[PDB]
């Protein structure tokens, strides 16, 4: 029933408010801080959607992604970073990234984002 | 037979990669501005696209834009000289498939096509069963 999305950045902090907000919208929401968390919850577990940092711990982002897309082509994939680059963004579009944005991103267009993402994936099947 | 349209103002380019692509099997279309490429997209079917972004009639991000609308399930692969962050993310968002920046290599351009095209099919299964 209830769409899922994944979140992963190191920053405890965003992962705390952006559950917050995403749970409030009345999504069901798992949280990650490191890239081979997220990974993990990707293989064992269904999301519609993912939201990835780039800048992470333990490796980028984009590694992340691309792992994550061979995983799951199906599931959504939204890069949300404050470390853009013109190499990141164009790893990311080959990657299979289906958005991207640049921190901050305000809770009413992140949200947005993701519907538009959401109702894409629907329309596809 | 798959069919691919190259959108780019530098026609050494367009001769030279529609007969790398001829060899390889795939039938070409060229179009040396945004707007040429746009009428052929509209009268002609194509299973993908080859975006320059700095053409001479407007930027390549907005013929992608303008494409998306007329044909979303053909693949569009932005190719330019002229990458930066903000045509690239721009890129991602608007619907880009891939994005290859020059000087092409040949091998590289051949296997995001066939990857994207591999994609196109099960996309296509996908809606109809
Ligand atoms: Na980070
Ligand atoms: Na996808
Ligand atoms: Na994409
Ligand atoms: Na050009």
């Amino acid at each position: 029933s209830l769409k899922r999305i994944l979140i992963v950045d190191d920053d405890t902090a965003i992962l705390d408010s952006t559950k917050q907000i995403l749970e409030f919208e009345g999504y069901e929401v798992e949280i990650a801080a490191t890239a081979g968390e997220g990974l993990a919850k990707i293989e064992n577990e269904f999301f519609n959607l993912a939201l990835f940092d780039i800048k992470l711990p333990d490796m980028e982002g984009t590694e992340l992604l691309e792992k994550a897309h061979k995983l799951r082509p199906g599931m959504k994939k939204i890069m949300v970073t404050g470390y853009a680059s013109l190499e990141n963004s164009v790893f990311s579009l080959n990657a299979g990234a289906d958005a991207y944005i640049m921190k901050p991103v305000n809770p009413r267009d992140l949200l947005e984002k993701i519907k538009e993402k959401l109702d894409e994936q629907e329309k596809e099947g």
